[PDB]
């Protein structure tokens, strides 16, 4: 696995997130659910937990945008770049932006928000891209991915636990 230069990481266990805006592609509940599920994937392999804020500045600010949207990395329209996130830290760091020129769906008919979100939260937590072709952190989306068999690879777990450690206990 790979981390960010300087190995940035959250210095606290209880993190907060907030959905800044909503895409027209899906109903609000579908967006909230996808994000919650993406966060759950990581909470179960670390001693971290997440709480939602509806106002103010949360650690992880989530939003949808198109083309130029404020940062040094404008989106490219439909296809190619699907989203991007920033390493742990204050301000824009830890935030995740989704390209709304993509057709976000709850399933795989279009671009599954859950899968992409899970990958982005990986960056928000301090993980960069992996060369391991089975890792969630390997930068490649495929429409034929089977959601029912989704799970983190050992490379993703090793990586995230090298930063925050494993959960205090297990079933
Ligand atoms: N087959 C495997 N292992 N797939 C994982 C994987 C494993 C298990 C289940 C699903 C997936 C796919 C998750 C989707 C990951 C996103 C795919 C990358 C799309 C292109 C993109 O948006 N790239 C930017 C890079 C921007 C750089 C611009 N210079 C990025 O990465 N942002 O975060
Ligand atoms: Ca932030
Ligand atoms: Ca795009
Ligand atoms: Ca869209
Ligand atoms: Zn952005
Ligand atoms: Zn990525």
């Amino acid at each position: 696995f790979r981390t960010f230069p300087g190995i940035p990481k959250w210095r606290k266990t209880h993190l907060t997130y907030r959905i800044v805006n909503y895409t027209p592609d899906l109903p609000k509940d579908a967006v909230d659910s996808a994000v919650e599920k993406a966060l759950k994937v990581w909470e179960e392999v670390t001693p971290l937990t997440f709480s939602r804020l509806y106002e103010g500045e949360a650690d992880i600010m989530i939003s949808f945008a198109v083309r130029e949207h404020g940062d040094f990395y404008p989106f490219d329209g439909p296809g190619n770049v699907l989203a991007h996130a920033y390493a742990p830290g204050p301000g824009i760091n830890g935030d995740a932006h989704f390209d709304d020129d993509e057709q976000w769906t709850k399933d795989t008919t279009g671009t599954n928000l859950f899968l992409v979100a899970a990958h982005e939260i990986g960056h928000s937590l301090g993980l960069f891209h992996s060369a391991n072709t089975e890792a969630l952190m390997y930068p490649l989306y495929h429409s034929l991915t089977d959601l029912t068999r989704f799970r983190l690879s050992q490379d993703d777990i090793n990586g995230i636990q090298s930063l925050y450690g494993p959960p205090p206990d297990s079933p």
